[PDB]
């Protein structure tokens, strides 16, 4: 078998928008509550926790990460 | 009961970093493959799909969205 590396972030986000009479959203803006880079910082953070074997280092290592985000509105 | 609104994004992301001899990651940068705003565009996108009842519109509506991101490295 082969060992993967994993990510699990929990988060929040605030969005303002208009609702039209047809019943469709428009004119969305995010209210960014964290410093502009929000998604990015939470990722780099989760890679602190990543472990490798000592005495075999390197640089420029690359990886692609497939992720699933799963939102849902809060506290009516 | 009360009706929520939901989000489900699937995505990818590329990251370059160093691995030290202690066995810890350092010097992380994202390789941003989509236009800088990646997380943001995928969100605004998912709110296209949101439905409201016609003939009751408004503007400046705000909502907070709690989300769970769940990564894991690809194709060894």
């Amino acid at each position: 078998p082969a060992r993967a590396q994993a990510l699990r972030i929990e988060g929040q986000v605030k969005v303002k928008f208009d609702v039209t009479p047809d019943g469709r959203v428009d004119n969305v803006q995010i209210l960014s509550a964290k410093p502009a880079n929000m998604f990015e910082r939470e990722v780099k953070n989760a890679m602190r926790r990543w472990r490798y074997e000592p005495g075999k280092p390197g640089s420029g290592i690359v990886v692609n990460i497939l992720f699933k985000i799963n939102g849902t509105t809060e506290i009516q």
